[PDB]
């Protein structure tokens, strides 16, 4: 997250992080992701592409720093990892960028309610906030284009909705970005999200409710003027979601 504010995971209780275990024995951050019920963590597709080795991975619940433990934190395994089949990157765009994970804890349990991990609402069939309405996007990912390292903190920032038509211009990202996209955005310029915030939620307040509208996916630099961060949108994936939810 490119600005905004260090935050704890109290103030985004529905945040997972996903990290894959390695070769040796070291664990590295890979990406966001989103608690949608007790048993399922929606992310995107591209942070598992290359290595779709279930076993690899590791999801935290309730955990507020990249690298150390936070009271009430709990770890998960991957039962399930679900990848779009029809996930396709190109020039700037990742299509249907949008990933399932099923978890579960070694007793074999799912989540469980507490003051630090809560589930976030679904949005319902096409019912997107009107564009120009501020959202909130969390992550661990860079805090600068030249960073090479992760914050060690969770950050958090809000960015305004952008309208289809303004990000398809010429100097945005033209016929790159679809409707089964949201983009969003500081209207100064100032704050976004970057590299390492992939999968993470874009959270907007629909009607007094706060709900997953998007999952941040991609985008040209960070911060850039006329390049707005890039997300899944997910009121479009329900169908998709709820097929591979139910058993
Ligand atoms: C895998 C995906 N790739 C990209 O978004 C590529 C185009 O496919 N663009 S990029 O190389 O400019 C991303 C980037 C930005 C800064 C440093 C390293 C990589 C990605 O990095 N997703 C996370 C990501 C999402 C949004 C942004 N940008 C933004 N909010 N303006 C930056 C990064």
């Amino acid at each position: 997250i490119i600005g905004g504010e260090f935050t704890t995971i109290e103030n985004q209780p529905w945040f997972a992080a996903i990290y894959r275990r390695h070769r040796g024995g070291s664990v590295t951050y890979v990406c966001g992701g989103s608690l949608i019920s007790p048993c399922w963590v929606i992310s995107a597709t591209h942070c598992f592409i290359d290595y779709p080795k279930k076993e690899d991975y590791i999801v935290y619940l309730g955990r507020s720093r990249l690298n150390s433990n936070t009271q009430g934190e709990m770890k998960f395994e991957v039962e399930n990892l679900i990848l779009h089949k029809d996930y396709s990157a190109d020039t700037l765009a990742h299509h249907n960028d949008i990933a399932l994970l099923k978890i579960r804890s070694k007793e074999g349990r799912c989540a469980q309610p507490s003051r630090t991990i809560q589930t976030i609402s679904l949005p319902s069939m096409y019912n997107d906030p009107q564009f120009g309405t501020s959202c909130e996007i969390t992550g661990f990912g860079k805090e600068n284009s030249t960073d090479y390292l992760y914050p060690e903190q969770l950050k958090m920032t809000v960015v305004k909705l952008i309208s289809h038509r303004e990000c398809q211009q010429p100097h945005y990202y033209g016929s790159e970005v679809t409707t089964k996209m949201l983009c969003a955005a500081d209207p100064q310029w100032k704050t976004d999200s970057c590299q390492g915030d992939s999968g993470g939620p874009l959270v907007c307040s629909l009607q007094g409710r706060m709900t997953l509208t998007g999952i941040v996916s991609w985008g040209r630099g960070c911060a850039l003027k006329d390049k707005p961060g890039v997300y899944t949108r997910v009121s479009h994936f329900l169908p998709w979601i709820r097929s591979h939810t139910k058993e």
